């Protein structure tokens, strides 16, 4: 699997956190059989490994009420490891823990507000009375005393980082008290759990970055060289910088961060000095990561660049990238939202040759993002994040963070009648009551302008075969053309046939060509890329479409509305010839399928049909009576149709209708039902100051206005091309 | 021959390595007749020359069990020469070897891990006890002693580089111990054996570079001046830098390396200083090579350049190139992947006038690359590198190195369930078991995006006359037009006729024009360049195509789908007029053949047909019955067709079918067989929870759906142009 690196090892050292019974900050309880397997004894000091490299040293005890697979700890231990209930930790024996020489501690500010008592005497001394509590640098623990308990932070240890607080150890609380904001900033460090919708890409990053650095011998043994340069790219706001901070906070390697604007804001000469210093300091620390965020800020195309300093930065960076000895254990990551603006010399072998695409999240990916962002918001109980994830079509992670911000602001606007902008301090009874409801999310949805609306979406469609009425033969052909070479490639090797990767749908308008392309991509669970003819004529970029379909294989590359390009024949001639050239180079990829659709088969370019490009000509015809019943059933699945409606009769009397004409009939019936329902409630309001389902009368009224969208002469010509389209090339 | 310089001289001094019997690190055994021919005696110290200029001094002995053509040595001697079993060395008498004054040695780190004993006393003294072992600087030898033997490196010799370790010689092991990584980096130096698919180009480089430098008198005697500038060019990743390191590590000349980005990363003034210093230091060392890697980094087109410093670098380089006295014995090599971005003044006589094209490797060349890269990988036994070489179509050497990396990573992913990313050290039982299987290579193939897919391939096609059915007369014409002027030029001089270098294939679509062009290029063993019409209309660059066909002569330059250009008549007018101009200038090359194909002969530009451009008009017609049998046989060669299938009957009932229509019939039959086979196995799985060959029923079902791709009126018009196409020019 591609995500095997992210899988939990499920070792016995892994344990699940539980709610403590009597265990204080410095002890943890386990089941006795667990120590028997782990050979742990009583009174042993143990080391806990958690999230974001956080550590803790505590005492392991025996619990007869502890589960085998779980560990016992209080909320303080759960806090110090950045772990939560239900999360997994690791445990290992901790030897060589010596008595503390001197521990430097300090309290949290908001705990010692208004308190003038001696912190050491009143709080620290009783808590450290012969208990032999093991502590580590950076730990936070709650100490009772006085009217209110105060938390303290271990800022320095003698020795570091583990020590035992003996009664002979010197405990001192001098120094500037620790602000809660300082600990709060460290509490909310980014981790791999703060990225949603990037599970596959996070697996790639771990293999490319964390594996060659933690286990360089694993690559020397298999006799391969790991990459030195990783280029994260994607649209703006998709979380490349967020992944940078996640790797910064959850890697064992030394991490150096370079900002593009930071480097180029410096004078001519301090930029190169800072670049050289970054790579030098990364080589001094053996396993290191250099992240160059906004790579295209410092390394644009040398052909398209005016200043001398910009060109000297790019050459300096190329030199430093080439100067990595491959024995230095330095990996250079970079992020960019304009991957094609980067100097081509920086994307070669040995320099940023591996690329990770942090693309647009899909509906489930962006539901995961929404849960991450709302995880600390005060949500109401009626808010359905699954729904919000479904309407947020063109949103990226930053668009969803902005959407949650706007929802919170709408919630505040509903409470401004209770607050004032000029209060010295806000009311206390409005904070606890302040919650974001699903209505605020609907409002924020109506006002959000996504930044990723105008760019190609590559995802499995939700259109299913059940959305299509009839075309059972075409469904069989499409399965045998798109699914068999992908699912049973050995069959195609047995008979020596190579599969054809192209299909042309043609026929009258509104008969289901677009639905068929999406439905076959959905059944095969293949990514779907749709490029309408108008999008091509308003566009170098055809090359990016085919490259995008190559990266996302198995893919169905749909070229819809080819008739729009054909009518434009100029720019349309270049577009078609580019597409033909790409389809010739595309034959290598055995799992990218190209589909074209046109309802003007008389003007299609004959070269499109050459054996090897789109030689499978499938004719989607105007639906017959049985298919019309099926179309009407398929369109009305989401509608409450009353049982007296005879779809058999509706399909009998609509003779030359398309699938889209039948959809328009159902649309009119819903419009009549909505009008009747709206009139009914206005009449009720009129008297005070119904229409649950679409009935047969609505379909009668809607159908006497039915207009047939394909002429009889049109049907004749389409039937003629059903026989003579393969002959269109030649004369 | 063009590769005569690479041929082994097969001198008596050449010997084949053998597995030692009793020979230790300082002795080598030979057959007694070999010394009789070589006049070598017993106890003589001898010098061994191996790969990458490595040397060794040892003692020659007499072996009655040694072959005449082979030499005896242990693994230590085999290691010190960078030679392997089956490889050839050279031998010569070594006189004037004096006693050592002081030899500075040091051990390898991993050999002395955990060992605190005295290296000299325990190891070095017993091994050097009166044995009079001859040693050289940089030698590595294994010395027994203690619980574990330790290897030592000779870092300095008094005198250098040969010395005799007398008992009176001072042996000392002080100094920082030698890391194995340091020796490992020197072990894996690049040599001419680390380049695959460039045998012809390596021969060119040796003649242009290593011959004028080793034997300048050989050029003064024949009265010619050797070139001073060699330009390696090719697509990115094709191994130009690799050849640079190979020449650096396997030439007797002083080698200076200049990096384009290195030079231009310096300040305005240190760049010119570094260039001048490089050429000065190359002239101080008499036979020298200056390699300027990434030439286009420092020397772009002065017309297309903005900075003043860039233009001063180009002028500085032109001055230095012109300043080579031709008596300095300095050769300047350069590499570039944009040979047309270089200043035209640098490709003139006396400056980079010789060019070597490190092009795309072909199937056998890239099999050689794959063997080089996997030679230290742990491959399984089922991996077929010949197959991988066949699917990797658009790959260059760097794409194949990346492909082997991805295969190794897939192998690791299959073993992550046994390893952990957080282990302090990896498991030992998973390394030895970790091997790359052919399944990992198929996966890496499915994910590889080659960088050389979108560029012209120049190679001999695999299409053979047996792939074509019928057209026996056309095959005779093509042989008499393409093969006779190449194979029997004296015949064409006898009769005073000059051959015509152009052919126009025309006729109905799908009748074999593309196959005929590839088949004649394959029979003549000529390079084949194909330029489809769409590729031209999406493109200065026509000039590069004809230049590329001129460099690769004997070549068949195929202009396929000329009908696509004709229908576009603009950009198409410029393309045709450019092609016509090139065909006029192309008549000089007597061994570049141009072929055009069109299935719209009614709109071909009449100037194409002028006597001297494409005046040979060959009409490929719609196949007759006998040819249809031949086409069906040719298409089904790779398919398991059952014997009851009557191809004679199939061809009888398909009357007006093209070659491509018959191929489509065979494709449908294979699709029906695949569907039946897939249904059969699903039925077997259905009952548990066949179709070995295509039978006559499949061809019956497939043929009732057969559609004829050429109309009867189309056939009439094509037959009319079979008589009146030469008349198309004039009115
Ligand atoms: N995949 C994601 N998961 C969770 N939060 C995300 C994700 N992507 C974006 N966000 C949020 O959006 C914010 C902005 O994302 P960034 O990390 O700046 O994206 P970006 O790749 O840097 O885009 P740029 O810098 O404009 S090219 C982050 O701080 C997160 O709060
Ligand atoms: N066979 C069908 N089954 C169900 N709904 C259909 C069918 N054909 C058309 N429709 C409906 O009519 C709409 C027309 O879209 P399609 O027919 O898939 O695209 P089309 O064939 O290119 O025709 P266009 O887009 O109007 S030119 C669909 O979105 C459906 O709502
Ligand atoms: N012909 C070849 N034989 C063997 N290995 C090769 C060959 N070509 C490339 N490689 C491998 O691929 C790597 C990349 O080759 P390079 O030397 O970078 O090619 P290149 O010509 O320098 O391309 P540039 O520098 O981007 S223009 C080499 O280090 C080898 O490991
Ligand atoms: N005479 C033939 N013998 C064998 N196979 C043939 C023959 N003619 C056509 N084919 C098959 O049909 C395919 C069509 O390719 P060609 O006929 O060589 O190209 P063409 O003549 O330019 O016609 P196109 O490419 O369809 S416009 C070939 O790749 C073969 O698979
Ligand atoms: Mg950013
Ligand atoms: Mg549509
Ligand atoms: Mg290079
Ligand atoms: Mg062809």
């Amino acid at each position: 699997l591609s995500t095997a690196i992210l899988k939990q090892k499920n070792r016995p050292n892994r344990l699940i956190v539980d709610e403590a019974i009597n265990e204080d900050n410095s002890v943890v309880s386990l089941s006795q059989p667990k120590m028997d397997e782990l050979q742990l004894f009583r009174g042993d000091t143990v080391l806990l490994k958690g999230k974001k490299r956080r550590e803790a040293v505590c005492i392991v005890l025996s619990d007869d009420t502890c589960s085998d697979e779980k560990i016992r700890m209080n909320r303080v231990v759960r806090n110090n490891l950045r772990v939560r209930l239900g999360d997994v930790i690791s445990i290992q024996p901790c030897p060589d823990v010596k008595y503390g020489k001197r521990i430097h501690v300090l309290p949290i500010d908001d705990t010692v507000e208004g308190i003038t008592g001696n912190l050491f005497e009143v709080y620290l001394k009783p808590y450290f009375l012969e208990a032999y509590r093991p502590i580590r640098k950076g730990d936070i623990f709650l100490v009772r005393g006085g009217m209110r308990a105060v938390e303290f932070k271990v800022v320095e240890t003698d020795p570091s980082p583990y020590c035992i607080v003996a009664p002979d150890t010197v405990i001192h609380c001098e120094g500037e008290p620790i602000k809660r904001e300082d600990e709060e900033e460290s509490l909310n460090e980014v981790g791999y759990d703060d990225i949603g919708g990037c599970r596959k890409q996070l697996a790639q990053i771990k293999e490319m970055v964390e594996l060659p650095l933690r286990h360089p011998a694993l690559f020397k043994a298999i006799g391969v060289k790991p990459p030195r340069g990783i280029l994260l790219y994607g649209p703006p706001g998709t979380g490349k910088t967020l992944i940078a901070r996640a790797v910064a906070n959850e890697t064992g390697a030394f991490f150096f961060l370079i900002n593009g604007p930071e480097i180029m804001s410096k004078l001519a000469g301090e930029s190169e000095s800072n670049l050289r210093k970054a790579f030098e300091e990364a080589e001094k620390n053996a396993p290191a990561i250099i992240f160059i965020d906004e790579l295209d800020a410092i390394a644009p195309k040398r052909e398209k660049t005016h200043g001398e300093v910009e060109r000297r930065i790019v050459s300096q960076l190329l030199t430093l990238m080439d100067g990595l000895k491959q024995r230095a254990h330095v990996i250079v990551m970079a992020a960019t939202n304009r991957p094609n603006s980067i100097d081509p010399a920086l994307r070669r072998f040995g320099r940023f040759d591996r690329e990770v695409d942090i693309g647009i999240p899909d509906a489930t990916g962006r539901l995961e993002i929404l849960q991450i962002h709302t995880k600390n918001m005060k949500l109401a109980d009626d808010v359905d994040l699954e729904q919000v994830a479904n309407e947020t079509h063109g949103h990226v992670g930053a668009d969803l963070a902005a959407l949650c911000s706007e929802a919170a602001l709408q919630a505040i606007r509903k409470k401004m009648d209770l607050i004032d902008l000029e209060d010295e301090t806000i009311d206390a009874e409005v904070m606890n009551s302040l919650a974001v409801t699903m209505d605020d999310f609907r409002w924020a949805l109506s006002q959000s302008n996504p930044s990723a609306l105008r760019e190609t979406v590559v995802e499995v469609p939700q259109v299913t075969w059940e959305d299509i009425g009839g075309l059972e033969d075409v469904k069989r052909e499409l399965q045998e053309l798109v699914q068999y070479p992908v699912e049973h490639p050995d069959k195609f090797l047995k008979f020596g046939m190579t599969p054809s990767k192209g299909v042309l749908f043609y026929g009258p308008p509104g008969c289901g060509k677009t639905l068929l392309a999406k439905a076959i991509a959905n059944e095969c669970q293949a990514n779907f890329i749709s490029i309408k003819g108008p999008e091509l004529l308003t566009m170098a970029n055809v090359r990016e479409i085919f490259d995008k379909a190559r990266q996302a294989a198995p893919c169905v590359l749909f070229f819809d509305e080819l008739d729009s390009i054909a009518k434009a024949r100029g720019a349309a001639d270049r577009v078609i010839n580019q597409i033909l050239t790409e389809m010739d180079g595309m034959s290598t990829k055995k799992n990218v399928f190209i589909i074209g659709a046109t309802n003007r088969p008389d003007i299609i370019d004959p070269a499109i049909l050459r054996p090897g490009r789109l030689d499978q000509l499938i004719y989607i015809p105007l639906p017959d009576e049985k298919s019309r019943v099926a179309i009407l059933k398929a369109n009305l699945r989401k509608s409450p149709v009353a049982k007296d409606v005879d779809l058999e009769f509706l399909a009998k009397m609509t003779n030359g209708f398309s699938g889209a004409d039948l959809t328009e009939i159902c649309q009119r019936a819903c419009k009549l039902a909505i009008r009747e329902s709206i009139e009914s409630e206005i009449r009720r309001e009129r008297e005070r100051q119904p229409v649950p389902e679409i009935r047969r009368d609505h379909f009668e009224e809607a159908m006497r206005f039915a207009r047939r969208s394909v002429s009889d002469n049109d049907i004749r010509k389409y039937e003629m091309f059903a026989q003579t389209l393969q002959q269109s090339r030649g004369f």
